């Protein structure tokens, strides 16, 4: 059996059109969404989500398709794994909760979908931060050898089914606490909590869970790009308060200068850590995330 | 199993790095073919024979691949960089008296053929060369559209042992994907089952992965830094050449163009036909070639 890494903290399943939304649910106070990214769950916020909750109330949402959300049936354009529609999504649940303006913080592919979201739908927002990442667009025109070589698994996960889906298959475990480990600042496993990697490994474990992580990088080569391209080349930049957070040895890395080409009242500051800030880098996340929400 | 070489001998060819095993045919002049990923010499069984109508014609398989002996390699891949195979080739076309000879080569073997002529034009009186451009280009050419395109000179060049972990699941389906993604047709009906079966075998064996994640370790590494060198010096492979690529193919962004820049004397042809020319068209494969190496 898997750990309640969130002592205190309600659970809900939120219907939405798109298929239920798992979150925790913790704390009092103006509303704040935290969302995950590849390839963990929502448990891990499980080192800043209680400090967050002493300030607002947090949900802690796994994305639709992973951990225990529903995983709806995808289609030729990914469509319900484009970050677009993960906001859609999201947007109803949160409406569930009676929250139609809130906070947002995201990591990895919760903070495209959380700046996607800032894009297609500015009025849900009153801020929004993003952890370690810049713009998917950013990511691919900066294409070269050296980031073909340093960051690959863009492009091997965006492989038409099953390519991607049939090498995962042989051996899940050990690809996921590699991806993870080689991405912290150390390259070990030493910054996460045990508990917190069973629940990844148990979630990467479902071949149904690892299609949804494909699906996502699908749409991240391909339709999730054409969003972002459209927004940079009209210039369109978010108009929410945001921050963007990154690690001094994450793959985002000036990611405020990009950001700043994106959105038009955006802060931002590194963290000595690899990709995985909050995990990484608990207190200092809380810290920042804890000041800027509540400016 | 299966002799797909009427009227061939069986040659294991020693050098300093270990044997290279060949099929040989025919009398006249000499013509040495090389066969690339995923595949051995048998690659050449449609088109072999037509030319040893003509030419003493030696089918090897490159260092480390198929029957070949395996080196061992290092951390910068020195054996299977596409000089050190070159050079071992060279040594083998020694032990049998050749010291002036055509050659062909395809896929990986026509890298390990370029970079000979560069190297060491002396050596060759003819060059083909069949669906590639040069190391150097491929790379500068890298943005999202050929990541995506051939995502597997990353992947396989990931560091060890992320790619032979994940090839050794299934590694009869990723040979079968990879021989049949790349031609015309997107099917396994362009090749003969019984050389599908030669590269399955070869394919099977976790020591000949590993080498050929060698392979493309020096092709993003070492192979790639040789290339940089002869363009920014400006030098021209001065042999007589022919570029062949398939009009659905991998090298085709227009091939005899990219050639001309590296080669003073270079024609070249479209074959109608996707990545794998001596296969998916021997006919025409053959004809130009026999053409192109006669006197
Ligand atoms: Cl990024
Ligand atoms: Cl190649």
């Amino acid at each position: 059996d898997l750990a309640d890494l969130f002592p205190g903290f309600g659970s809900e399943w939120i219907n939405t059109s798109s298929g239920r939304i798992f979150a925790r649910v913790g704390g009092d106070g103006p509303p704040l969404l935290l969302l995950h990214g590849f390839p963990q769950t929502h448990v891990m916020w499980h080192r800043v989500a209680p400090k967050l909750a002493e300030r607002f109330k947090v949900i802690v949402a796994d994305l639709p398709g992973y951990g225990w959300s529903d995983m709806p049936e995808s289609d030729e354009q990914h469509t319900p794994y484009t970050k677009r529609a993960m906001a859609k999504q999201l947007i109803e649940a949160m409406e569930q909760l009676g929250h139609v303006h809130f906070a947002l913080a995201g990591h990895n592919r919760g903070a495209r979908v959380s700046y996607r979201l800032a894009l297609d739908s500015p009025g849900r927002l009153s801020k929004l931060a993003v952890l370690d990442i810049l713009p998917t667009y950013e990511y691919w025109q900066r294409m070269n050898r050296a980031y073909a070589l340093k960051i690959y698994h863009w492009s091997f996960l965006a492989q038409p089914a099953p390519l991607p889906e049939n090498l995962l298959g042989g051996d899940p475990d050990f690809y996921v606490k590699a991806k993870l480990a080689s991405w912290t600042r150390a390259g070990d496993l030493s910054a996460f909590d045990p508990r917190a990697v069973e629940h990844y490994r148990i979630a990467f474990a479902d071949p149904m869970r690892r299609h949804v992580m494909c699906e996502d990088y699908r749409a991240g080569a391909y339709a999730d790009f054409e969003h972002d391209k459209i927004d940079v080349e009209a210039g369109n930049k978010i108009p929410v308060p945001m921050l963007a957070l990154w690690g001094a040895s994450g793959i985002a890395q000036t990611p405020l200068d990009v950001w700043r080409k994106w959105a038009s009242d955006v802060q931002g500051a590194p963290i000595e850590s690899g990709h995985f800030l909050p995990e990484e880098a608990p207190d200092q996340t809380a810290e920042a995330l804890v000041r800027f929400f509540s400016a």
